[PDB]
């Protein structure tokens, strides 16, 4: 249903993603989630730090 | 701007993990992250039930 493979670039952003935008965009979105999860990870960690 | 669809699929590979490959490569990072999400879940129980 797509007329053109970027506009469809657009779409698999916008559905992996909130801001819609390039590709570029989608890995930096991703980027900024996989970091975000690291953090969250480590202060699990550093939860079970102070547990301890 | 993609010449095809296999150097889309490589760039979409490439925006959604570090580690360039195939669709099959792009499932085979997103199930490991989700085992690592998955394991980190059940570490925030397991804090859940350490605390209790």
């Amino acid at each position: 249903g797509f007329q053109n493979l970027s506009e469809f670039v657009t779409l698999i952003v916008q559905a992996v993603t909130g801001a819609p935008g390039g590709l570029t965009d989608l890995q930096a979105f991703l980027t900024e989630r996989w970091g975000d999860l690291a953090d969250a990870f480590q202060a699990v960690a550093n939860l079970i730090d102070a547990i301890a």
